């Protein structure tokens, strides 16, 4: 049973891993919008900015 | 006629100008506001500015 447990788990990270480097390398960069509440009628701020993770 | 005329026009400016000198004398200071139009969502304007003649 624990020999199970751990290939069952291996298995799932196995597929979380393979899924994870399979994004698509650009999902890295969003755009981002500080907007919210009062700021959302400020002018000096513009309307969304470029993010990189 | 035209002297009875040249008395009502004086008398007339008289009236005016009477008025105009009773003036409040501050009445020079008016607040103003540029908020028309697309200015309207400007943040970077103040709401009002203090003009005088
Ligand atoms: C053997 C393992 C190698 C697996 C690599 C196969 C996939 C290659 C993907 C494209 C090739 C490349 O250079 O571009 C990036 C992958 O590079 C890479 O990231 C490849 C680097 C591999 C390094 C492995 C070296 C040691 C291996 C284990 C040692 C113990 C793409 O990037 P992406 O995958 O995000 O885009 C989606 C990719 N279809
Ligand atoms: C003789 C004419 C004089 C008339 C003046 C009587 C009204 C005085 C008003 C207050 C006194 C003062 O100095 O304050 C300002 C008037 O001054 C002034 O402006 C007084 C200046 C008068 C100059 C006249 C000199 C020459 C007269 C004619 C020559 C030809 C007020 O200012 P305001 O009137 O706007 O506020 C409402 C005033 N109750
Ligand atoms: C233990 C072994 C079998 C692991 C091998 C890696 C496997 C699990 C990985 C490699 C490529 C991956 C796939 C790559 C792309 C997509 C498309 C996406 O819209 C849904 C997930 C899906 C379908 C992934 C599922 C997991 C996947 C199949
Ligand atoms: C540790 C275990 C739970 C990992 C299991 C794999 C996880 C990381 C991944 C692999 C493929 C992924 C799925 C791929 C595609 C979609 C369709 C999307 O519209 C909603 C999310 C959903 C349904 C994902 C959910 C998370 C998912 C199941
Ligand atoms: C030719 C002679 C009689 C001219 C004398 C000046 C007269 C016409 C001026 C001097 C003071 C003036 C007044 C001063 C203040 C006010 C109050 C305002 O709410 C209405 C106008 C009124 C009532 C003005 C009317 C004109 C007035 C009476
Ligand atoms: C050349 C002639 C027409 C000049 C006549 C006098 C003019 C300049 C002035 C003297 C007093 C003034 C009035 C004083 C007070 C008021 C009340 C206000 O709620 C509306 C304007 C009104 C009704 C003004 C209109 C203009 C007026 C009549």
């Amino acid at each position: 049973s624990c020999r199970l447990l751990t290939l069952i788990i291996i298995l799932l990270a196995c597929i979380y891993l393979g899924y994870y480097f399979s994004l698509s390398s650009l999902s890295d960069e969003f755009v981002c919008s500080i907007k919210s509440g009062i700021l959302r009628a400020d002018s000096t701020v513009p309307d969304q900015f470029q993010c990189k993770l």
